[PDB]
């Protein structure tokens, strides 16, 4: 079932965005590649 | 146009992360697969 | 290294979700396609 995100971090070095779910104790985390770049 | 997210949920059972946009009334929602696992 | 998201926007017209990282000054931003639709 859907669970609100307590914390959401991202990494540009690997383009991998991690997430912290509140499912259970809070150890489970999601990860999905995401393009990154600088914006003017 | 870009719209701030009022609510952001995720599902590990299906690896599908849902989102709630503030565009219009607030019925529109995004969805994108995302790997999930336990972290020590 | 992981960095908390200060702002998170999304676009349904292009299905592209943008993000604002706190890495450095705060110019860097992530982007990843995401399906969108209406929910009843």
């Amino acid at each position: 079932a859907p669970v609100p995100v307590t914390k959401l971090v991202c990494d540009g070095d690997t383009y991998k965005c991690t997430a912290y779910l509140d499912y259970g104790d809070g150890k489970w985390v999601a990860q999905w590649d995401t393009a990154v770049f600088h914006t003017t």
